[PDB]
């Protein structure tokens, strides 16, 4: 473990991905209404598959070497396997909180799945100059999911109830400045450029994702909007 | 890329699939209809995800050689991989256009899954002999499914509005006839007996993916089937 | 494949997946009731993807080699994919069956999957002491899973249909103490502490297996619980 100097990070992302995995599992302990069950279900299972795929990174299971550059280099593929299933989850808490249609939740995951997918095959990709074909597809679908979460959910929020439709402005704002920052990580870091080392590098994503899940989930599941409105 | 033969037709594939993915995009963007925008998405979606599969055939990503009959033979893994999302997609499109049940939508879906797994452990199979009989379960699923979009959706139209069962019914017909193409092209191409050369069997496989997906979605997307009935 | 002392309970596994298939598929035919149709395709599905599971492990396709304790370990990964699976399905069996809430549908459907995950990661880990760590994730994983069909489940059958809630006993029943042997024999396993050999491992999980699966949906479509009330 200690061999790689990364390894302070995976184990710091490790321990603060579980203590918030069962913070929301006690704090929901004492819910009965069936629609906070829902945000309850949804935002604890986001940190708790964050956590195992930490800790398989922290014991080596999650990484492997990819040669391009004339050079082995390390990727850490069980990323990905976290966000395949974490970042739909929280676009569906976004979803859900507006009441959104279905036909727009789909576009959403579909998006968030080739989002993800291609940014793997750019991670694994051993022609150099491909990788970064793939990470352009990628980002052109994270501007389609930004996209329809300002310029067709920030529209319904507003012919919602005054606290879901605050909540929900708060979520947006904090999800579009976090996501926006991974493409560029790894842009710049071992995955791309190799400008950032990656030690440095697993440090930032460790911040992202932190906030972009526990910290994300505490905004929410403190606000009333995830109550039905209720004598 | 150029190296192999078949390039030419993963390069037209890429292109019909990207540019059907754009039109469908655009022309959906005036759609305000709850129900035109389910259809939409799943329709949309379709093409893109075939559009990053063979883009990945066409950077070499999407291929791997499997020993079988003493040669390393070169499979094209990521169809199977495009084929897992799509054609289950393609299914939705049929049943929410007949309003089908949810129990048969689950069995439509497992089977089509069931369907593309054994097509693709044969594919990877080094055994010759076993490659037919994963073959001949995969027929058996796509067998069901072909049943069922005939003696259990086709009596389901009739009883619905005029538009939606025409409409239906001429899917229906696309669906079975190009579908039934798909276990006949694996058995006699390089997959399976090796009649038909890979360059010959990639040109096949393009034809009818863009017809089923880009072809297809043409007819649904211009039918008033998708719309609601509304004053 | 008769290499291999365990060939004998792999194809016995594979045929008795292979009948209960056709038998619950025969025994859907004559079956109209919405309601009843969801969970025949259900658990039509389960031993229809364990078929094929099985097939596989006997002609030695889901089978690798894992390097630990200073020895190449036969690992059959194969079972990993079919209970991804499987494991979801049966948990929506019962979930259906007391009309439970989404949110704690998908809070079970999302521990399923961990349980399982974990248990694949430590079944394909390297690191001998590391293989235990998975293993007691995985097992925190289906304690809270039959905790919500204890203290969650339970008490919504109660207020249910006499029938409804009588049936949801018997295979609430069944399913947890099926499920908890399966911990067992892995940690006693060739997967785990080998003090059982693999051919011995094989026939108890095949008995458990056929049991949970074919015994389980045997009890569930006889029942008439699975019919709406009607005159
Ligand atoms: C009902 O809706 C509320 C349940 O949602 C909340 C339910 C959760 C979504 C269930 C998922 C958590 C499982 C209990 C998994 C247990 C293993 C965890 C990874 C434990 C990690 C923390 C600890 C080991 C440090
Ligand atoms: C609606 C939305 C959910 C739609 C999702 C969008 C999605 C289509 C976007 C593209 C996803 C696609 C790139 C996934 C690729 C997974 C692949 C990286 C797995 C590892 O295989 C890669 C190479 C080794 O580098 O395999 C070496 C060769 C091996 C022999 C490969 C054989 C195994 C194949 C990988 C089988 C295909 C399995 C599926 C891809 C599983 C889904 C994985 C997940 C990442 C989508
Ligand atoms: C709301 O419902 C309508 C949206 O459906 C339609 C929404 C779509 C389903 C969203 C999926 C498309 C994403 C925007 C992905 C962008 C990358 C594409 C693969 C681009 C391919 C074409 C171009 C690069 C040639
Ligand atoms: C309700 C419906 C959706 C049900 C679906 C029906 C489905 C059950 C039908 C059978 C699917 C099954 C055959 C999928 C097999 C995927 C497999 C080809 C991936 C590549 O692994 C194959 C060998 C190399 O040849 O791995 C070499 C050895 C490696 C060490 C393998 C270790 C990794 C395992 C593959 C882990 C299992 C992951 C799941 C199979 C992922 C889902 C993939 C997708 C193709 C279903
Ligand atoms: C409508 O709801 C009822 C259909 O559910 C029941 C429908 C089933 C869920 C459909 C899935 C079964 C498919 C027909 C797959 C066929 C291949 C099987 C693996 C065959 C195995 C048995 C035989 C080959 C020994
Ligand atoms: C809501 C719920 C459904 C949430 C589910 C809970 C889930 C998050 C729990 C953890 C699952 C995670 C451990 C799955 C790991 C799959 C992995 C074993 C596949 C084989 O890869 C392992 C190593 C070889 O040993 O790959 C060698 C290196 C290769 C280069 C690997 C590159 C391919 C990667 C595997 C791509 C990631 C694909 C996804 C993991 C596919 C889903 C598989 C399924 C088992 C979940
Ligand atoms: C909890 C984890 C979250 C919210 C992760 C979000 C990750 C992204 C938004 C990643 C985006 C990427 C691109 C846009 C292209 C480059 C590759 C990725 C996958 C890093
Ligand atoms: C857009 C792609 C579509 C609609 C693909 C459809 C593919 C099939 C119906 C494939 C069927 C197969 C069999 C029936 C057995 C042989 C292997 C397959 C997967 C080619
Ligand atoms: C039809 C198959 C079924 C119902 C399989 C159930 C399997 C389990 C409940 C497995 C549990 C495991 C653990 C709790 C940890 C050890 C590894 C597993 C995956 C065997
Ligand atoms: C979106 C955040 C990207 C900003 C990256 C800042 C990295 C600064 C750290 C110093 C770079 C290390 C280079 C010398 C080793
Ligand atoms: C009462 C609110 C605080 C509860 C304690 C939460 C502990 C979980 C770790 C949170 C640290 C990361 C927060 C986002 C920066
Ligand atoms: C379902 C369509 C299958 C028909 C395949 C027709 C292939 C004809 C092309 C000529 C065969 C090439 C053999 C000589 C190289
Ligand atoms: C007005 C209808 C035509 C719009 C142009 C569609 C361009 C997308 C490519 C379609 C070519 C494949 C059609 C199926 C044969
Ligand atoms: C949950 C069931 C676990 C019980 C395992 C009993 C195994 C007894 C078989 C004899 C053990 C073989 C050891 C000598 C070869
Ligand atoms: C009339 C009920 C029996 C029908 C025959 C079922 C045959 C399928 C195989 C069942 C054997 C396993 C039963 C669980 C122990
Ligand atoms: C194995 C991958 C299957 C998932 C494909 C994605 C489409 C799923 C459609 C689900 C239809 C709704 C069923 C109720
Ligand atoms: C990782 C694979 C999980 C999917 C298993 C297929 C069954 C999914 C059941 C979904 C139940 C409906 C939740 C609302
Ligand atoms: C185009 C939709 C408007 C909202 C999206 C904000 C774009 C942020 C740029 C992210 C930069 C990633 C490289
Ligand atoms: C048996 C259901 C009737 C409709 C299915 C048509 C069967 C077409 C045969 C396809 C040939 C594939 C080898
Ligand atoms: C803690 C919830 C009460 C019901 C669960 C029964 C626990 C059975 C123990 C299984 C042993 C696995 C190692
Ligand atoms: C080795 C660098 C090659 C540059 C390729 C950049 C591709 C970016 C595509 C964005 C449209
Ligand atoms: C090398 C050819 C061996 C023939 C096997 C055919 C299997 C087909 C099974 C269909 C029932
Ligand atoms: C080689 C045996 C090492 C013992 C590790 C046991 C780990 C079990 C963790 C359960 C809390
Ligand atoms: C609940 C605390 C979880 C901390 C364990 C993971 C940290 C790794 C320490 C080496
Ligand atoms: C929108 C046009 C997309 C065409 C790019 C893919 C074609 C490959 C050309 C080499
Ligand atoms: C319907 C009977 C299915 C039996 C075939 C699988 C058994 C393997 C025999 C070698
Ligand atoms: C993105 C920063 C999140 C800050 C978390 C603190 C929330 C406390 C209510
Ligand atoms: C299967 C052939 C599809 C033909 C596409 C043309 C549709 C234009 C309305
Ligand atoms: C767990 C044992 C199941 C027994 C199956 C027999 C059911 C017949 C109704
Ligand atoms: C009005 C709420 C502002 C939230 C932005 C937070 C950016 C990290
Ligand atoms: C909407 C604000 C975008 C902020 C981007 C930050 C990227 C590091
Ligand atoms: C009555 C509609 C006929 C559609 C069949 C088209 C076959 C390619
Ligand atoms: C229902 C007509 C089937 C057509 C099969 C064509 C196979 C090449
Ligand atoms: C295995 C075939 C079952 C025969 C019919 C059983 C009575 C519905
Ligand atoms: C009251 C029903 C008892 C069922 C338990 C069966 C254990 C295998
Ligand atoms: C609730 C009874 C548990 C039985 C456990 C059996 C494990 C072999």
């Amino acid at each position: 473990i200690t061999g790689r100097p990364e390894w302070i990070w995976l184990a710091l992302g490790t321990a603060l991905m579980g203590l918030g995995t069962l913070y929301f599992l006690v704090k929901g302990m004492g819910v009965s209404d069936p629609d906070a069950k829902k945000f309850y279900a949804i935002t604890t299972l986001v940190p708790a598959i964050a956590f195992t795929m930490y800790l398989s990174m922290l014991l080596g299971y999650g990484l492997t070497m990819v040669p391009f550059g004339g050079e082995q280099n390390p990727i850490y593929w069980a990323r990905y396997a976290d966000w395949l299933f974490t970042t739909p989850l929280l676009l569906l808490d976004l979803a859900l909180l507006v009441d959104a249609d279905q036909g727009t939740i789909l576009a959403l995951v579909g998006a968030d799945g080739i989002m993800i997918g291609t940014g793997l095959v750019g991670a694994l990709t051993k022609v150099y100059s491909y990788r970064f074909v793939w990470w352009a597809i990628s980002t052109a679908a994270m501007l389609y999911i930004l996209y329809v979460l300002f310029f067709g959910f920030t529209s319904k929020a507003e012919s919602m109830r005054p606290e879901v439709a605050s909540t929900f402005k708060v979520l947006r704002n904090v999800t579009v400045v976090l996501w926006s920052a991974y493409p560029v990580v790894w842009l710049i870091g071992s995955e791309g450029a190799g400008i950032v080392p990656l030690n440095i590098e697993t440090l930032l994503f460790m911040v992202l994702d932190v906030s972009a899940k526990v910290g994300f989930g505490l905004i929410l599941l403190r606000s009333r909007a995830i109550f039905g409105e209720a004598e």
